[PDB]
C-alpha cells in the first residue's frame, strides 16, 4: 500500500485536482491527526461528521458527472462510515492503524480513478 505519513499530514500527492473534495481531503486528515494526538469522544465524532460530509459531496459529484465507477466507490464509503460510526472514544491503535490506512488508500486507490472525471 501507499505510504502512511508521519506526522499524519494531507501533502499535494494526495490532490485530486477539485478544490472543495481536496479541501474536504485535507480535513478528514486532520481529523484523524487530532483524534491520534486527543483521542477524545468530540473528535472521534468531528471525524465522523467530517467524513459523512465529504464522502456525500464525492458522492454527489460523481452521480452528476453519471461517472460509471461510482457503486462500488459507494459501498467502500458506506463500509467505512459504518465502521467509524460504530467506534467509541478513546479509540484502540487497532482501529487508529486502520483509519490512517484507510483514508490513504481510499483516496490514491480509488478516488484518484475519478480524476479529470467529475
Ligand atoms: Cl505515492
Ligand atoms: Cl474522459
Amino acid at each position: 500500500g501507499w505510504e502512511i505519513p508521519e506526522p499524519y499530514v494531507w501533502d499535494e500527492s494526495f490532490r485530486v485536482f477539485y478544490e472543495q473534495l481536496d479541501e474536504e481531503h485535507k480535513k478528514i486528515f486532520k481529523g484523524i491527526f487530532d483524534c491520534i494526538r486527543d483521542n477524545s469522544a468530540p473528535n472521534l465524532a468531528t471525524l465522523v461528521k467530517v467524513t459523512t460530509n465529504h464522502f456525500t459531496h464525492e458522492e454527489a459529484m460523481m452521480d452528476a458527472a453519471k461517472y460509471s465507477e461510482v457503486v462500488p466507490h459507494k459501498k467502500m464509503h458506506k463500509d467505512f462510515l459504518e465502521k467509524i460510526g460504530g467506534l467509541s472514544a478513546p479509540v484502540d491503535a487497532k482501529n487508529v492503524d486502520y483509519c490512517k490506512e484507510w483514508l490513504v488508500n481510499h483516496i490514491k486507490g480509488t478516488d484518484f480513478k475519478y480524476k479529470g472525471k467529475l
